[PDB]
């Protein structure tokens, strides 16, 4: 009750809309809010590209080495990573740690390419269990999140569980899920979202992304001080097209629904 009544006054304060779903893997409790409501996904639909080439990768032991070209015509507008290697090869294992790790989105085009486009992200979360789930494009174009747009969405609960699956459950194989899980855990980009509204001592992985709306998102996994990993997915929109980022929403929504953890 009061769990709810604090993130409905961040919502309020925030003057967008907010989406959060945690999971607490103690007790197997979950705190919703507007957790079956779509978001757009901005850049945290990252994690199911890297997963799926994850998959692919189980059947496939050349897949991570595999050499991908870089070319000018690869370039979108987000290339930290993929900029300083262009006329080169990166890997598809480098890929997916410049995707995870510093959000580039060329990095992201190509992870989408080598499993066969966004229909086969999309498969590929629904053969997990996830019905939610839908990447419609790539990049730069995934991120416009226009309201009442259903491209490229999901909602929070949708994304915790399968977050949960991906990282702590079952969908990989041994290997490829500690693949994943450290990926995450090196994540550059993160500090400023889920980790500010978190103590110092615990350690996350996690993905973040922002998009047009003000659209700020993060998702994550937490290993608080002694205790069991919680998921957390915060999910954030604004009104107004050109609206400024808001990273402290998902740090104050963190923060109300870990405080006692
Ligand atoms: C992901 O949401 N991206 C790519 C990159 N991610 O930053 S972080 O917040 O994920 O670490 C920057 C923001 C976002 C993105 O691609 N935004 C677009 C860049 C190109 N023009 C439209 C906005």
């Amino acid at each position: 009750a009061d769990v709810q009544q604090k993130l409905a006054e961040l919502e309020r304060q925030s003057g967008g809309r907010l989406g959060v779903a945690l999971i607490n893997t103690a007790d197997n409790s979950q705190i919703l809010y507007r957790a079956d409501e779509r978001f757009a996904m901005c850049s945290t639909s990252k994690v199911m590209a890297a997963a799926a080439v994850l998959k692919k990768s189980e059947s496939e032991p050349n897949l991570l080495n595999q050499r991908v070209e870089i070319k000018k015509s690869d370039l979108v507008n987000y290339n930290p990573i993929a900029e300083k290697h262009v006329n080169g090869t990166m890997s598809l294992a480098e890929l997916s740690a410049a995707a995870l790790q510093y959000s580039d989105n060329v990095a992201m085009n190509k992870l989408i390419a080598h499993v066969g486009g966004p229909a086969s992200v999309t498969a590929f979360a629904r053969q997990l269990g996830d019905e939610t789930f839908r990447l419609d494009r790539t990049e730069p174009t995934l991120n416009t999140a226009i309201p009442g747009d259903p491209r490229d969405t999901t909602s929070p609960r949708a994304m915790a569980q399968t977050l949960r699956n991906l990282t702590l459950g079952k969908a990989l194989g041994d290997s490829q899920r500690a693949q994943l899980v450290t990926w995450m855990k090196g994540n550059t980009t993160g500090a400023a979202s889920i980790q500010a509204g978190l103590p110092a001592s615990w350690v996350v992985g996690d993905k973040t992304g922002s998009g047009g709306y003000g659209t700020t998102n993060d998702i994550a996994v937490i290993w608080p001080k002694d205790r069991a990993p919680l998921i957390l997915v915060t999910y954030f929109t604004q009104p107004q097209p050109k609206a400024e980022s808001r990273r402290d929403v998902l740090a104050s929504a963190a923060k109300i629904v870990t405080d006692g953890l």
